């Protein structure tokens, strides 16, 4: 191999057309394959159980939660290309130092699927790059575009193998880590998601607590009126690796509302935003059961939202459910 | 680190009171090893995608499947302490050549989870190891003993990270390949599943074609009749992913007969029995609806049966839906 | 460790004053990353031994030679900064296709040392970079610029460990390859030679063809009259860990004109002018014997030269024997 | 790849006439491995310049020496198979703890070549295996038999890439660790030293302290009588690295006795009867100038003697010089 397509030449070939973009990136990539080494020898390097609080969402904490926060934060401002971050795993905005700042807004799930490190499930890094584009002192408000406003979003899938899936408006790219080259290379260009899957995958142990326009869809999936094959049921229960496989394999994913969480749980800044952005790259659909997730003005940083993606086919059918139960 | 406890350092120190087990050992890891790596660059190595074949249970094999069966063949025979080789991937039993016959027999699934390879989740290397106890030629027969008949049994997990389960009849130890020093390296010992857990995992897509034990069981899951929490369901697709979740989290992992499958899905003996005696050996159950499969004579080498394990007073609840039903 | 100094971030943040030029660098280091990975398993991957030919310099060319080669060209190529490469491995100039040209011109040793890949001495790689600044078509006129004219130089070294050292006019700077994460990290910065060592190196196997003034020189070391200890020798036989060792512990280093090689050995573009370079910005000094090394025009792409380096009162010293005897 | 011939199975298939010493060697080999990674990314763990301390040869002690020193000791102990080691590192022989004890004596240096961490030259691991032959309790006594009795010895080589050459009584066999799979692989089996070679190694920079024999070989290789080309220098200053290239170029490598040194600077339990091993091993010699250094019967742990070995015409050219000036 004498000519291998890493992903900073694929992104500066196709770009020919933004440097400080590809810089952020860069940045991004180094505190991926820093983590994914980390996750990597996490039990060996004692990097288990507690790190002992509670994040504004909820969520008990892990120890790479905090170590991977740190390298995602002390990496994208060291770029010189930020000026706002927001966190998971911080309650405020995290505005730039002044000598560092830079155009770009970045909201990111450090790692994502925390509840699975112990048990060695694939887990992930998510993120949605903007551009501020209002004039006054960098805040949180420049965090709270619409998804649709994203620059480039993607997430790092640290599974069986380290991949990455990238857009900046032109389609999803899957890149994989060389461990022998130490780099991102490119294995997959412009990936289109089926039209229509045969995977429906959401935590079913929530049955009890769905509202009927979710209870009406399964039933469809297990019971299909029409002769067909039920669909397969899939939940890894790390977000990345069920969305993921729903891009790759085709179906739906969903993480909808319910009475235990009646506005949804994922996060819509560094969760929700970035994967439906790369849904929707991909030709797949991904809404709130209401509007594409894309289109909500976010009104605070830590706001969730429930999450339906996937195939058109797949999600348009579920709409149906919600019209038909309002 | 100055004084690291590796795999088979731990298995010499535990094990004094046989070698020989220990050397066949030593060329299973060397195979998981290089497995291992395999997997991690499968995607750069263009190894994703059809083989070109079919194996006598129906399975659509990948050239990984090809791959890491060679890896385990020509390890465990150049051990000089095997006579005759289970695969899932070869039709008859491998007999070993005479000039390096030693006295254990090997059933081996030498990749797991194989329509999840593409979507990067964890997938993994199951075996169990017998003494030959019969006199005549080594033959098939040799390999059909009763899993309650086990001399040491675990499997890999390509996950996150790398790790082996092993257990030799005195307890499940977990271990984790350090990348650093290319070595199995001991995380827990003696690890015991919880007597009662809060996960079930199953393919629910089937819910269509359960017995009505079954379809009984996850309603009770799902809508308990006692004011407590319905149970999380979480279902990985990879057999290895989810029993091993299964052992460190607790809770049942469910693959039962249904009208698709008769008389279950998963193979006996180079799947269901490695499990079921991690399991067992934790202090867990499992069981095929009527009998533990540990007990189960198998009648031939490729012969499926229904899997039901994990933590005690889940599967006991379980085998209660099937007397409650028969 | 949450805060890393990459080679990028640390070429970024003092370059505050071009990109295009860190944008070669960082295709520069992935070629080092690729050939160090390849060299670090070369036995394994049959990669010792002939190639099958001749270079115009009269070196027999190994199969890592030609490897290295393409790695360089396709990777230096691909970054859209260079518009002509001289190779060791090639005997004309490699002008680059139009619609990828960019300003930079580069000289390179893909692999030095190759004498000694066998052996598994330490090895490296060898560059510079200047500027096009002649008007016309490029063509190899434009890397025959005096050494006084470089933008960027420096080496990378595959011994125990993998190191770079770099400098683009502000001092050197040693980086080295991080294996966990992928990435070259600042160890040393802004290192000076020390004002007079210990340690003279050269191939005293030439003895019976030196010229009077490189004999009366090594003299000196081995027999000094002045009361102090005689130098000690080493000569690893590959220029690249011999003028590292020189940089690192102080010393001399010389491969001079002798009867055999009557205008030296080593080439002047791409293995003399870049540690030339390095040792002047480390406070040394680099002679052909009558003038700096940077200070020479090149009439010739493949042009060899006397290389007298290292600390400067050691090469003081002997440009005084040089002196004393013409 | 999908049947490599590993160390460990390469011995278990020739040994086929004890097992004790291969599991001995396998933690040798975990050391080997260890201390491998660790010089490696050396510079990053911060693990260059002193110690603080001497040992009792007057050396001054590297941060690695230490490492690497419990390294060697927690593994060779935790074998089951020692009794008794010496290292250079320590005063005294370490007598095995009676619960862990075994039959086998090593000699070892932990790291070789010392003074060239720095510069990133190679460096190594030296060691020699002996069988307690005695009857008394285990003491350093059982350390002092004539490198001819040596049962196993040989040396992992840290260069540009890992390499292990052993030898148990039936040549030499070369070993190469593949970091893919973590482990060590053969690369060439049964090596021949050239019975006549083309270089010369030695510290040129005691020549104002050389003995007459050893100045009168000098001069006939670089001032040959005959019309025969004078023979190349190399000197690393790593006793492994020049030892090694010894064996595979073929010439001669010389640390004889000087003025400085009057019985020579190697010490003879585990720098040169390790090495002296190998060489004759393969075909070649290795003599204090008076004898076979293998016919030495040393007096105390950390004796010193002189070294010229190599190929053998060369090393018997050597002895005639010194049989003519004695
Ligand atoms: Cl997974
Ligand atoms: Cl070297
Ligand atoms: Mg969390
Ligand atoms: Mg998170
Ligand atoms: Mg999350
Ligand atoms: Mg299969
Ligand atoms: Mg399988
Ligand atoms: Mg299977
Ligand atoms: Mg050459
Ligand atoms: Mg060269
Ligand atoms: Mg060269
Ligand atoms: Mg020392
Ligand atoms: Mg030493
Ligand atoms: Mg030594």
């Amino acid at each position: 191999e004498t000519d291998m397509l890493t992903l900073t030449r694929y992104v500066m070939e196709k770009g020919r057309q933004t440097g400080e973009l590809t810089q952020l990136l860069n940045s991004m990539l180094t505190a991926i394959k820093a983590i994914s080494s980390a996750v990597r020898k996490a039990g060996l390097a004692h990097l288990y159980g507690i790190a002992g609080s509670v994040n504004v969402t909820g969520d008990e904490v892990k120890k790479l939660d905090v170590l991977s926060n740190s390298l995602v934060i002390n990496m994208l401002q060291s770029s010189y290309s930020t000026c706002v971050l927001v966190s998971e795993e911080n309650k405020d905005a995290i505005i730039t130092a002044k000598e560092k700042r830079g155009k770009y807004v970045v909201c990111f799930d450090p790692l994502d699927g925390s509840s699975n490190i112990d048990c060695l499930a694939s887990i992930g890094t998510i993120f949605a790059i903007y551009r501020k584009t209002s004039e006054d002192e960098p805040s949180e408000k420049d965090a709270l575009q619409c998804g649709r406003n994203i620059v480039a979003a993607g997430y790092a899938l640290y599974g069986s193998a380290t991949l990455v899936a990238l857009s900046t408006g032109q389609g999803v790219d899957l890149f994989m880590l060389d461990p022998a080259l130490g780099e991102f290379v490119l294995v997959e260009k412009d990936v289109k998601i089926k039209k229509k899957g045969k995977i429906y995958s959401l935590n079913e142990g929530y049955a009890k607590y769905f509202d009927a326009a979710t209870t009406e869809y399964v039933q469809k999936k297990k019971f299909p009126e029409d002769g067909s094959a039920p669909y397969g049921a899939r939940y890894v229960g790390s977000m990345v690796a069920d969305v993921h496989r729903t891009l790759v394999y085709g179906g739906i994913f969903l993480y909808p509302a319910n009475q235990k969480s009646p506005k949804g749980k994922l996060r819509l800044l560094y969760e929700c935003n970035p994967v439906a952005y790369i849904i929707e790259q991909a030709g797949g659909l991904a809404t709130t059961g209401t509007q594409p997730v894309l289109d909500v003005k976010p009104e605070a940083i830590h706001q969730r939202v429930p999450l339906i993606l996937g195939s058109p086919e797949d999600v348009q059918e579920y709409l149906t459910c919600v019209q038909k139960n309002q």
